[PDB]
Formats: C-alpha cells, structure tokens, sequence
C-alpha cells in the first residue's frame, strides 16, 4: 500500500527545526538566524483536521514569528537576552498553534550569525567602551568624594567639637 | 595499522535504531513500524565473546521482538498505549540481550505509519462525533439554565 | 553578503569534538582514539578578542591534551578508569581555555580503538581467567 506517519498524542517532546532567515534587525543589521522548536501534539483530531500538514504549519508560523520579532529587536537582544526572546518566541508560537492541538514547550534561537568582520568591531569598541566607562564612573565617584571630604573639613573647622559628643557614646 | 572499535563498560546510554519492521496488527491492520532501543555494555568480556556481533545481536532480537508485539497488540494500541507496550518490549528484551552482557534500559517505539487515508477517515469521524455532542450539551445546558432561572423567578415573584 | 557566527553567553553546553588521535599508550600499546568537549562561552569578548578563531584553538588543545594523557595512561585505564582519565583531562582543558572565555565543563573519551584481534586476544583469555577462578571457588567449597 501507501503508507503515511500516524499523528498520535506524544509521549516525549517532538523536536522541528526552523529553516534559516535572512533579516534585519531594527537597530538596522542584517542578520540570518534559525532557531528550534520543542512541541507536543496534545490533540492528535485537531491537528489531522485543522490544518493540512500541521508539521509544516508550525514551520511557517514559526519562520513568520522569528521574522517578525527579529524586526522588532535590536541586534543587541538577540545576542543577549536569549531567555527572553525564546520567552517570546513560546508565547507567541505556542498561542498561534493550539487551533492544531499542539503544546509548544520552548523555542529557543539557534545560531545568530553577522556580516563578517562586524563582531570583531563590535568586540573591539565594547571592549573600549567598558573602559571608558570605567573611567568617568570613577572619576566621578572621587569628583564627589572629595565634594563631601571638603565639605566634612568645613563643618570640623567650623565646629570643633562636631567630632566630640559623636565620640563621646563610645 | 587494522584497527577496531573497542567494546568498553558504558559511561553512559549508547542510543540504537530498530530498522522499520512491517507487519498486520492482531487487529488485522497492516503497519510500518520502527523503535529505539537504549542500552549499555555492562560485562565487556560477555559482549565480545558470548555473539559475533552484539550490535547486530541486539538489532536483531529487538527486530523481532518488535514483530512479534505488534502481531499482538490491537490497533488502537499501538496508537493510545504506546507506554504499556514500550516497557513490555523493554522488559523482553532486556532480558533476551543478557547473555551478551548487555543493559537495555528503555525500547520506544518511534514511528507508526497508517496505510494511508485511513487516518484522515478517522479523524474526520472522530470530529464529527465531538461536533454532534457538543450540539446536545449546549442545549441541555441552555435547557437547564433556563429552568433554573425560571424557578429562580418564581422565588422573587410569589416572595419578595 | 558574507556571514559568520555571532560567538554569544551560550546558555546551554556547547559540544567540539575532538578529531582522533593515533599515538601509543604508556603500556606501549598502538591506539585511535577520541573525545568530547562540553564547553559554554561564558564571555564573549574575550573570545572573539583574545585569540583568532576560539573553536580551533580549543580543537587544537584538545587534542595535545587528549594526545598526551593517552601517552601517559595504561591501556587497562583507557578501557577501565575512563572516568579518571575523563576528568583529568577537564582540569587540563578548562584551565587553557580562559584567556579564551570558555568554561570547559566535561571531557569524555568517546571511541576506543586498538590493533584489529587484540581485544578479541585480551576477551578470550580473561575469560579463561574467570572459568579458574569459578571451579578453585567450586571444589574448595565442596
């Protein structure tokens, strides 16, 4: 005969992959990204009858999610808030998908990967950057420091005995 | 230099795929079906000595181990007590394979391929079925509410 | 346009593996043998910042380590105290790769192999060995 895969309710969590894009971050970098999708089919009727190849399906919302989102975002999140762009992306996928009797569990990004040569820059100037902060913050902290160091030398002055009865409940 | 792999004690599970095994179910529906098979070598000198090969040895009784528990199990097994009949196979086989020094700690199984279109025919009836009673419990609940309102009305009426 | 990987916090383990090494055991027995290296990147900038590609050069210690601690283990150790040399091989690893970012959290030999008829040698005689120690164990009981 012809035979076809039977959709029965899971028992351990199916795994599908989601092909890689190619898209812009909002923040304006190009980016390919693909990512992974855990799932369960929870209602073996709704996802026969609801959808024509489910499995397909949940591979198309899932690409038009990660698009979506990806232009959304600021190059900054997909390389560094992971959870909360895998966060995200269960929400939003596993809310599209249940009209098909799947639980999605997580969808978590795969590989994010950049114009060549750009992470090498972008190390670099952090790497810069963390410094230069370092530097005002400190500066700053001392700028200040000496403010209220001055403004103690005034008040002892001032007031000899400032220092005395404080002293004086030792 | 001729080398081979050498058979170790097992740090952790080897995985091994059961080739698809197609078969009638008692049931009497014609099936593809395939499994995985977890285990580890536990008596390296058993395993090298006791089978020629013990991959293959597992291969083979785990194939026909599968055949013969589909042969039994009716349909709707297969489908809806997957669990029951992974640990049966689990327990046959964990056994069959201890002469070769081996541990297998779980046998599931993977894929059950329909003869095509039967699925979309049951599935359909089975929405069709959902679709029917839920058209009657809305009405006997419609039903229902409505009679515990009128006799809530009677209350307020003969008795304010 | 060209593209590369973004090197990235990793949140789950990454997995290298390590290309196999023939060399000798301290025993002096011939062998192919290979690995596993569970590693997360745990700073980025240091990784893409302190050394050309981060993934050769943890490939590339690898295998010297791996090389190394097969030179200086006993063949029964390879095959019987993998754990031991497992985690050896950990601490060697984790260590070199920190001027890189990289935490190193497990290294596990993987596949073993010796002359072709040398284990199937070593099987039949051990068990030689246990068919002994069986029946000076059944006519001292009895």
């Amino acid at each position: 005969m012809i035979f076809e895969k039977a959709v029965i309710v899971d028992l351990r969590t199916q795994v599908l992959d989601v092909p890689v894009q190619e898209t812009i971050t909002k923040d304006n970098v190009p980016v390919r990204v693909n990512a992974v999708v855990y799932f369960r089919v929870v209602d073996p009727v709704k996802a026969v009858t609801q959808v024509k190849n489910y499995i397909m399906a949940t591979s198309q919302i899932s690409q038009t999610t990660l698009r979506s989102v990806i232009g959304q975002a600021h190059l900054d999140e997909l390389l560094s808030e992971r959870d909360k762009l895998n966060m995200q992306l269960q929400r939003i996928i596993d809310e599209a998908t249940d009209p098909w009797g799947i639980k999605v569990t997580a969808v978590e990004i795969k590989d994010v990967e950049l114009p060549a040569g750009m992470q090498k820059a972008m190390a670099r100037q952090a790497e810069a950057e963390r410094e230069r902060r370092a530097r005002i913050t400190l500066a700053e902290a001392e700028r200040q420091a000496a403010e209220k160091l001055r403004e103690a030398a005034e008040i002892i002055s001032e007031h000899p005995m400032a220092l005395q009865l404080r002293t004086l409940q030792t």
